């Protein structure tokens, strides 16, 4: 029963998941003057199939779009990665205020929100659950959102949120243009880190895009009316679901660009 409320939020997760204080925890502050440009980093290359999307649900912690992941139809390759990382799910983090919702921050600055696209190393591991337990097992693409013109694929998401208000509810969700929630510039920073929710496993190669996309305030506000509580529980709202930046512990953040 972890969450983001006073009694169960990020500062308390260590009481139940001691890896919360680990060597490679996420999110982090990206400090661009300590960032190392690296010419061995490949550009990202992304295959994606809009029919791969299957459903959206309320986890109680965010919404999740899950995708069929039995084939290599939607994959992330290149970047810092060796081999092919199969798309598993997409979700979003925000805060209670439009100007402070992202998980990662860049030189002191937070964004309105931050989209996570989660993939697993199917070249090496048999399942997402098993990859999540290996240092090279997961690759998560992070995209910042700033307040601006409404994104139509974000609108496709927000239009479902009344149908998944309570924790555990879900609904059909396919023909999802995920590539259109990426910015035009695919420059990125990368570092080794973890899930930003319990179990906080240090299995993530983070790939955070420099350029934000746009969401409207109205679109962003709709996420805050999702519940973190289930049908016939006393209602609590998911108004904020971002973890604070965690100690870097000397890890190297590399850039694809200079
Ligand atoms: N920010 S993150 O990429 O580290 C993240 C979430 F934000 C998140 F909300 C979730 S979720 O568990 O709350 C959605 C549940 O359906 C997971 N999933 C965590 C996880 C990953 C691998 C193995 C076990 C749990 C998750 F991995
Ligand atoms: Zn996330």
């Amino acid at each position: 029963s972890w969450g983001y409320r006073e009694h169960n939020g990020p500062i308390h997760w260590k009481e139940f998941f001691p890896i919360a204080d680990g060597d490679q925890q996420s999110p982090i502050e990206i400090k661009t003057k300590e960032v190392k440009y690296d010419s061995s980093l490949r550009p990202l290359s992304i295959k994606y199939d809009p029919s791969s999307a299957k459903i959206i649900s309320n986890s109680g912690h965010s919404f999740n779009v899950d995708f069929d992941d039995t084939e290599n139809k939607s994959v992330l390759r290149g970047g810092p990665l060796t081999g092919s990382y199969r798309l598993r799910q997409v979700h979003l983090h925000w805060g209670s205020a439009d100007d402070h919702g992202s998980e990662h921050i860049v030189d002191g600055v937070s964004y309105a929100a931050e989209l996570h696209v989660v993939h697993w190393n199917s070249d090496k591991y048999p399942s997402f659950v098993e990859a999540a337990h290996e240092p090279d097992g997961l690759a998560v693409l992070g995209v910042f959102l700033q307040i601006g013109e409404p994104n139509s694929q974000l609108q496709k998401i927000t239009d479902t949120l009344d149908s998944i208000k309570e924790k555990g509810k879900q609904t059909r969700f396919t023909n999802f243009d995920l590539l259109s929630l990426l910015p035009p510039s695919w420059d990125y920073w990368t570092y080794p880190g973890s899930l930003t929710v319990p179990p906080l496993l240090e299995s993530v190669t983070w790939i955070v895009l420099k350029q934000p996309i746009n969401i409207s305030s109205q679109q962003l506000a709709k996420f805050r009316s999702l519940l973190c509580t289930a049908e016939g529980e006393a209602a609590a709202f998911l108004v904020s679901n971002h973890r604070p930046p965690q100690p870097l512990k000397g890890r190297k953040v590399r850039a694809s660009f200079h």
